[PDB]
């Protein structure tokens, strides 16, 4: 009865593995998603000399209107009131002992301005070639050991995610609407305790991504909040819930270069254009929503059955 | 002749259903899309006291450069010239009858600043704990019954969408280039009259999404403009046109919380940093482009035929 | 031996074409990607009268924090210190010889403000209807023949792209980490010389997209940098590298309208709100990352084999 043994193996594969395990009787379908991230949290910096400085959702969220891939500022370097005048160059670009060593015109590489050919003093001692550009130039030589926005670990990230599968015309929201009047705005996400709460503490998000928040709070980083949908639409639609997973992107063996984009707050004072050059060492959260809806379709079901007869056929022939 | 009857059912399924109906002889392929949204429209607000205030594409579009998921401001609450000084707190955060009820330091939850421990008067009567923060604090207690930007319903949304299917190396534009010199910039999209015109009135977009514009114009909302491509590349490439569909995202039983992001216009006056805190109740339009190109490929065609022989086989065996 | 000849053709198709050529023994899977674009480059404009004007990564990148679809400003038209007062209208909107020809209220189409009904002089000769709006109005009548930011062709676009295939739990970075201490920051991308260097010169990107940079530098354009991943995860993960391809989106027979979005730099002077209306003729780079990981899966392998037996079956029956 070797045929029966061979046929049983084929029958197990078609039913147990393809259908029961691999869900081969359903047509997988992707989703188009819309993510609305809402942040709550205020961070004070206690900056010496200047004093405390608060930062609300309008100031530490890039873009302000929110996006799938947004940035939460955790640290920054500010150059107050930059103007396009004549000043020294940063030593990293170049140094000079006399005006004869300063080549007129913009530098070939690492250019910070129009080198006028004059050697002026960036430091009390170090003298760098005068350049036409944003003055004073961005020093960017020290990163505050305690992150200026260190409180951002307590910031709550409310993610309002709406997905839809065009093939099956099924629309789902990351809010399962099981909340009650008292439970309203009284949950924080946890991988075990509250897997369905869409409110994420940033410190918890970074921690569950394998990255220490204090390391990312200073130099910046990128965290991928993958909202994974695995709707088995053969069942009821309420049984499909998002599975939030956090990944440390650009880890580089858990030593990331740190997300350190630069943005300016342009303003005009006394009729002269100025700007506030912020080198923001923020944590960029990317809501990489992925989905695979498995709904019973007669095409994969019957092709597998036909495949099975082919699988069963070839097998018994060989034996 | 029961075999012929069973075989006919299988033959109908393979040809009529899989091939003719389900297009099982073609390899479905997704697309990578690029969306360039152009808006035309000016909205006046006729704000009492201040007077009229115009809002052009530079001011009511977030982001300004445009994106797949952008926001069109339909209403806003403005806090003019916020400064990081010492003032009262919003009553929602907390209230106080005396300085002894104000806990020094930042509040555990619903924190709006650094509570100095002093109880000062937010209202003529209500007294809230003094907090270091953006002053004056955002009241956010009244929403203009007529939306400040109510004219946005007449705003035209010109969507320049370029898609491409990497598998088939076919590039398509939502502009079928059937326009003529006179027809240029003389069409508005309609689900029946002009299904191919890429210029969408925002009032029409919201209306066709099942949401009343006046409701969304005040508190904000999210509208999903799904540009659906269903190219049957077996035919000519000109026969593939976008199918624009509008969906009300986060409807919550047609009672949305309203998209109400906050952004600031930072500026410096008299050497002091200020900002204009706008709580924008805009309508966020997400251009969720989805595509499935069906081009004749020998792999799905012959696997179905092989599946068919398996389907036909198993059937006649059972009978 | 016609059967053997027919069987050989089927056997070649199943193995040679489906498996060896079309990789029909592997389950294709898409990827969720995160793109971090870093730009280096300073552009001077040598604007007559005003003088030189520098533009760094903080000023010519939209959005500042970076995104998959970002804009690099190559040209702009600036309207300094626009205010919401009473001034003339642009002639394109309308003209007038007397106040009786100016209809009070906002214009039905091409409206630039609240027409007060008075006919004032936009030009020394041309007289247009006074409108309440941003004053002075955007002329937008001349485009600098040499692009103000023409140096942007030398700008280096460092693209830090992290992808991941959720089905196979494989994370990849566009950085293959073959760099050495000396090679660090010493490469530029080339289609042949350096196919793996993630640093792209913008002039090279536009040139390889089939578009002349000088044409796009003036009126703007859209360039699609498709980072294509084709991981054959059956092999080692190091053998999968990104394939960068540049496409000219919205070419319109290689005559693009030019990406010409508008953004404003709002500021307050003397207690009055102003803005700097920039019509940016930038080049919008869209990082359209696409991926198809082929990893050996028993489902496509055995269904093809079963399909084959069906293919082989039907064939020999016909003959
Ligand atoms: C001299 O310039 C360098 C720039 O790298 C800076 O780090 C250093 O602090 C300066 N020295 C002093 C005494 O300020
Ligand atoms: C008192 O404060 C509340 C804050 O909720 C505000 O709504 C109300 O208008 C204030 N009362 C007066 C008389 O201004
Ligand atoms: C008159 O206005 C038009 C607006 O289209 C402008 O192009 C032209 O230069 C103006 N004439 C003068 C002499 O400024």
């Amino acid at each position: 009865v070797i045929f029966r043994l061979i046929q049983l193996v084929v029958l197990v594969y078609v039913i147990g593995w393809v259908f029961l395990y691999e869900k081969g009787y359903q047509t997988s379908s992707g989703l188009i998603s819309s993510v609305s991230v809402k942040l709550k949290g205020l961070a004070v910096t206690q900056l010496p000399g200047l004093g405390p400085q608060v930062w609300d959702v309008a100031d530490y969220v890039f873009p302000a209107q929110g996006d799938n891939s947004f940035v939460v500022m955790t640290n920054f370097i500010v150059t107050p009131k930059q103007t396009q005048g004549y000043c020294a160059e940063h030593p990293e670009g170049g140094i000079c002992k006399e005006d004869s060593g300063c080549t007129p015109g913009k530098a070939k590489r690492k250019a910070q301005g129009i080198r006028t050919g004059k050697c002026v003093a960036f430091n009390d001692t170090v003298k760098t070639c005068e350049i036409f550009g944003w003055c004073p130039v961005e020093v960017d030589d020290d990163i505050p050991r305690p992150a200026l926005l260190r409180e951002a670990e307590n910031f709550t990230l409310f993610i309002k995610n709406s997905i839809s599968f065009p093939r099956f015309k099924v629309n789902r929201r990351n809010l399962v609407e099981e909340v009650n009047a008292a439970h309203m705005k009284t949950c924080l996400f946890h991988k075990t305790l509250h897997p369905l709460c869409p409110v994420f503490q940033l410190g918890y998000v970074v921690q569950e991504s394998g990255q220490n928040f204090s390391t990312l709070a200073e130099k910046g980083g990128v965290v991928g909040i993958t909202i994974d949908w695995h709707c088995d639409l053969d069942w009821h639609v309420r049984h499909c819930r998002p599975i939030y997973e956090f990944h440390g992107l650009y880890e580089e063996k858990n030593l990331s270069p740190g997300f350190n984009f630069r943005f300016a707050r342009h303003f005009v004072e006394n009729g002269t254009n100025y700007r506030h050059l912020f080198k923001v060492f923020g944590i960029r959260f990317d809501i990489l929503v992925d989905g695979k809806a498995g709904k019973f379709d007669i095409i994969p079901t019957m092709t597998t059955i036909g495949s099975g007869i082919g699988i069963f056929g070839v097998a018994t022939v060989l034996c």
